[PDB]
């Protein structure tokens, strides 16, 4: 109930929320059906528009008006953005010159900057090119401040997963935003589009920014604007607000614009009907930036220019439909379009089976184009699992492409020409970022980043601690000329220990053999001076990977590689190895086939053993350091240490071995040489985070070996590849993957022809951050280099992504 007998005389976009039944004057007031009577007649002026004229100039108040012309306008803080221009022959912010702004310039009693948020929603990053000559207010803010050439979204690449995530700094699956629909099973309860349940606050986790700054005593003004608010209107609130006393005066800031995301999904990313849009949202950004200047704020506020994703050419013809794959098609119930999720339509159904469901769906036209996954076998670069929220079956759509269950459904709901939603990665799903400002760099280019980060970065305007999230806080250091946060390298929990020599090998019963037994004082104080690490500075290139928990493990020194050994999941954290340009590949030897040799430096109750492998039908093993690519025919033999052995699928095997025989010469050699680090991981929970031994759910049949569910590797080489890998004296060059570790290649729907036609495909769809990996791992990477730490995590937080320009 709401009793709207009240006033909002007075009162119009007040920004504390009042209780009810008493009536609301706020921008939700609409949403819940509880304005005063007379909202609309107070607050929602419209008469004679948005803007002065030369005869409204000097005019007498009228209360009735939009916005205002007359000379106590500028004091009350409600004169039309273009008074100053129309009436006291000022030029408009967007022909003034761009003019460094390399302190804040700002009003008497200023704490501090404020900051606007300028949200735009499926501006797609290519606009600021394509739409540069219809854009001049945009492309001034772009040129003038600081620019990336695009951001990356968060999967999926919808409207209020990527909201939220700006304003939290989480993934969906922390932030619980999952989709723009929803079903919660512990709420059995549904969120959607339309209605009332999306406004329930248990949808919503994590802190936004709004409650970060009201819990550390920032103002904030309100961030959801109500749809039939009119653009000019919101802006004319921001700036009213911005005229407020010191003590009532917020110091951050939203606006949001549907547009060019509404015309987008009617026409077409670039549909002829497109550059109204981008005109009108121009317009929009110079009312706010010649409403700055009026009040002498356009060379104080820090402005955030954003989108929230992209937008693709998707029409209905380019539907699949699950009807045409699967027999019990009325036993699901499917989350549709750019992406699909999948769920039992009654949990009282038993005769349900998610495997079944899957094969039916899996490879079964040649063109197929969604591919389903259960969801922890998705691109951990997506961080799309963890949350009860998400179906356990998933399907990636191709871009351009929509799912839908039945056609029915598409014809009984062509209208639309494009959509989004897509894999974060793919290049039509980018969006934009400026930021201009005292705070922000002058006429600087930053390179692509991911939404994630903006929160921590937003904080630090606005002098804020940032809740816990999930950018990594310094990496976005590079766009700021003032406000930089300045970390410290976490601290290494484990010490490693450095075994010598300490076993016999009549010790290990391990069911390991080695045709190994073949015999100098030349070359026996050679290879003793290789296992106490005289090589290292060649294989381990930036110092050695932090362990960030408490744990027990050795480093072990060779000729072609150094490792750090778990003694408690009986393998390798990481593997460090180096591959110069000029390296050669070799064969594993026929004599060496079978080859596993204990490794006298570690205990037999600390190693793994052949038998358990002999027994485990299912699984065999690999080699983290690969022999393939041994420095010579006896430094060969380390490679096939017991201390080097991984649990392998033979199906994952294909893909490892491909790696390791031809790709990493491959990278060596486009690269000018490459330091490689590869690794195991476990996340049986699929939470992106280090399992605990407690939470491993498959060992190597009769033994306590681990089997990951994950391989890593990062590459990293010189960025001026004029210089090999491991002479670089400036900025590093990155590239990382996180492979599943299954037991089929399922997933690679042409597995049957050669490597050559496959891996390297499955290879790039699991791109991955070092970010992505320091979580999964517990691992902390490029501790001793020659650069500055936020260009290191600037590093970190890098993905290659495998698209074209
Ligand atoms: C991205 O950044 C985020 C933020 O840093 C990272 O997420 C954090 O990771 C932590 C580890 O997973 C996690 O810490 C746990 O929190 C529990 C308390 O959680 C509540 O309070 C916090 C703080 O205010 C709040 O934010 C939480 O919000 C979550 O839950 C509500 C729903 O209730 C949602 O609205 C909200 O969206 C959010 O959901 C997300 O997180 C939860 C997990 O918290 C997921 O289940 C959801 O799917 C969704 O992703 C909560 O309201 C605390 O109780 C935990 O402590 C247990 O574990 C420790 C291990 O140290 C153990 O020693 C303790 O004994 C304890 O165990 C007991 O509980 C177990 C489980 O019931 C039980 O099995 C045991 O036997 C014991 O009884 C734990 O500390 C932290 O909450 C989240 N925060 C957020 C916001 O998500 C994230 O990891 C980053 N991602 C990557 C890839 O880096
Ligand atoms: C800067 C900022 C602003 C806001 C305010 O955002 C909104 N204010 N007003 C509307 C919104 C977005 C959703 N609405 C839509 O019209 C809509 C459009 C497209 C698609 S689609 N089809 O493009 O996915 C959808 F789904 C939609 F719902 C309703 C209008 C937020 C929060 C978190 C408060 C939302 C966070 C931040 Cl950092
Ligand atoms: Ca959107
Ligand atoms: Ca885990
Ligand atoms: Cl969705
Ligand atoms: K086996
Ligand atoms: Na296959
Ligand atoms: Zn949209």
């Amino acid at each position: 109930w709401t009793a709207t007998s009240g006033s909002c005389k007075g009162r119009c976009f007040e920004l504390q929320e009042v209780g009810p039944p008493d009536c609301r004057c706020d921008n939700l007031c609409k949403s819940y059906s509880s304005c005063c009577h007379d909202f609309d007649e107070l607050c929602l002026k419209t008469a004679r528009g948005w803007e002065c004229t030369k005869d409204r100039c000097g005019e007498v108040r009228n209360e009735e008006n939009a916005c205002h012309c007359s000379e106590d306008c500028l004091s009350r803080g409600d004169c039309c953005t273009n008074y100053q221009v129309v009436c006291k022959g000022e030029s408009h912010w967007v022909d003034d010159d761009c003019e460094e702004i390399k302190v804040p310039e700002c009003p008497a009693g200023f704490v501090r900057p404020p900051l606007i948020i300028f949200s735009v929603d499926g501006f797609r990053a290519s606009y600021m090119k394509k739409g540069s000559k219809v854009m001049p207010n945009i492309e001034k803010l772009r040129s003038c401040g600081t620019h990336a050439p695009y951001m990356r979204p968060v999967y999926p690449t919808k409207t209020f997963p990527n909201l939220y995530t700006l304003a939290t700094g989480l993934y969906p699956e922390s932030h619980g935003i999952v989709g723009n629909s929803m079903y919660d099973p512990v709420f059995d309860a549904s969120f959607h589009l339309r209605g009332r349940e999306k406004f329930n606050h248990r949808w919503w986790g994590g802190q936004p920014l709004w409650i970060t700054a009201t819990k550390q005593g920032v103002r904030a003004g309100t961030f959801f604007w109500s749809v039939s608010i009119p653009h000019e209107r919101r802006i004319l609130t921001i700036l009213q607000w911005l005229s407020l006393p010191d003590n009532e005066r917020p110091s951050v800031y939203a606006f949001y614009s549907e547009q060019p995301d509404f015309s987008g999904h009617k026409y077409g990313p670039f549909g002829p009907e497109m550059t109204n849009p981008l005109r009108e949202i121009d317009k929009t950004v110079g009312q706010l930036m010649d409403g700055l200047k009026q009040l002498r704020l356009h060379r104080c506020v820090n402005v955030i220019f954003v989108g929230d994703h992209g937008m693709e050419d998707v029409t209905c013809d380019r539907t699949e439909f699950l009807s045409n794959y699967l027999t019990n098609v009325d036993d699901i119930t499917l989350v549709p379009g750019t992406l699909g999720r999948i769920r039992a339509k009654s949990i009282n159904n038993s005769k349900y089976d998610p495997k079944t469901i899957i094969a039916a769906l899996t490879c079964k036209k040649p063109d197929q184009h969604f591919k389903p996954y259960m969801k922890q076998h998705l691109p951990k670069r997506l961080h799309y699992a963890n949350n009860r929220r998400i179906e356990d079956i998933h399907l990636l759509v191709d871009r351009r492409w929509h799912v839908a269950r039945k056609p029915l459904d598409v014809y009984k709901k062509c209208f639309f020409q494009g959509d989004h939603g897509f894999d974060n990665k793919v290049n039509s799903m980018q969006t934009v970022f400026v930021g201009y400002g005292p705070t922000f760099k002058y006429r600087t280019k930053v390179p692509p980043f991911e939404n994630i980060e903006l929160y921590n970065v937003m904080c630090d305007l606005l002098g804020l601690k940032p809740a816990p999230n999930n950018g990594t806080h310094g990496s976005l250091n590079h766009l700021l000329r003032t406000n930089t946060f300045r970390p410290t390298m976490p601290d290494e929990v484990s010490r490693p220990n450095y075994p010598g020599i300490m076993y016999l090998q009549s010790e290990f019963d391990l069911g390991c053999t080695c045709d190994d037994k073949v015999e100098n004082k030349l070359e026996e104080l050679n290879k003793r001076l290789h296992t106490k690490g005289s090589t290292k500075e060649r294989h381990l290139l930036y110092g050695r990977p932090a362990v960030l928990y408490r744990t027990s493990y050795d480093i072990l020194y060779h000729t072609d590689f150094e490792s750090g050994y778990s003694e408690i999941f009986l393998m390798p954290l990481w593997t460090s190895y180096t591959i110069s340009k000029q390296a050669e590949v070799s064969s594993i030897p026929e004599h060496l086939t079978n080859c596993v040799r204990p490794d006298v430096r570690v205990s037999p109750g600390f190693s793994q053993n052949c038998l358990a492998y002999k027994n485990d039908k299912q699984m065999s093993y690999g080699f983290l350091f690969p022999p393939y690519l041994s420095s010579s025919p006896e430094a060969k033999y380390d490679a096939f240490l017991v201390t080097n052995m991984v649990p392998m699928y033979p199906a994952f095997k294909r893909v490892w071995a491909y790696f390791q025989r031809v790709l990493v010469k491959k990278y060596a050699s486009e690269r000018n040489g490459v330091n490689v680090i590869s690794g195991p991981i476990f996340d049986y929970n699929y939470d992106g985070l280090r399992d605990t031994e407690d939470e491993i759910k498959q060992y190597v049949e009769g033994s306590s070996i681990p089997v990951p569910t994950h391989y890593y590797s990062i590459i990293t080489s010189c960025l001026d590849f004029t210089q090999p890998a491991d002479k670089c004296d400036g900025p590093l060059s990155v590239s990382s993957f996180i492979l599943p570790h299954r037991p089929d290649n399922d997933e690679s729907c042409n597995s049957s022809e050669d490597e050559s036609k496959w891996v390297e495909e499955l290879m790039k769809m699991h791109t991955a951050r070092v970010r992505d990996i320091e979580h999964l791992t517990g691992l902390d990477f490029y501790r001793k280099t020659s650069r500055s730490y936020s260009e290191i995590l600037t590093l970190k937080t890098y993905l290659h992504t495998y698209e074209s320009e």
